[PDB]
């Protein structure tokens, strides 16, 4: 029910014992869960596991409310060991975003550690269909 | 110590306050986080990680003293904001490896807060200039028994 992350602070750079909850209230409905019912992406997702074993299948898409650019494709295949904060880097890049402007990630409702690797994202979050599900919005709380 | 009273006027009602300050009696709670780390490294450091992770808040724990109870082994927590302080309190009970029977008691500024509120609520009404959320535990109900 609860699973703990650890990482280091960047001004105090001790070590943070980061605690997120499974199974968090949120309002966000997921278009290409929409558009393509279960077992469909089950198929797509097992299959792509097959073929690209060293990635991740991702979904990511734009939360309600939120005033910020568009992303063009939802499909991403992401290294293992590519930290959150570096896809969270490439995202904002593929959004083309100003450094100012803000960018929050969601999954299940909740901001990822930025110290984690996407496989420790994916092994702890995937859903039965074999993807891992990210939200963006340029608030902290979507739907707002 | 010593209690004092001053008289100081409202900003937006302008009449008069009668202000009450306490020089310890009670005196504020002192934790080994604040004497390893000085002010500035606290504070930017809480701030950073506000604004990195708000949907959480910044706490550190450790243990009262005379506090006959299990050590702790981390004391710097980024706790979501929408747990409550019994679920917190769970958490510190397992880390803690406590029986059924043990009691645990928590103190922020020498009280015992509200199980039933959120640790967002505790830090939006308690967290100091730091932003980080000072929380003591104990085996008794009074800090420093």
């Amino acid at each position: 029910k609860i699973i703990t992350a650890l990482e280091k602070g960047e001004v105090e750079e001790s070590e943070y014992v980061v605690i997120t909850v499974r199974n968090e209230p949120g309002s966000m409905k997921f278009v290409y869960k929409e558009e393509h019912p279960f077992e469909k992406r089950r198929s797509e997702g097992e299959k792509i596991r097959k073929k690209y074993p060293d990635r991740v299948p991702v979904i990511v898409e734009k939360a309600p409310k939120a005033r910020i650019g568009d992303l063009d494709k939802k499909k991403y295949l992401v290294p293992s060991d590519l930290t959150v904060g570096q896809f969270y880097f490439l995202i904002r890049k593929r959004i083309h975003l100003r450094a100012e402007d803000a960018l929050f990630f969601f999954v299940n409702n909740v901001i990822p550690p930025t110290s984690a690797t996407m496989g420790q994202l994916y092994q702890e979050h995937h859903e039965e269909d074999f993807f891992l599900y990210i939200a963006y919005s340029d608030e902290s709380v979507y739907g707002l």
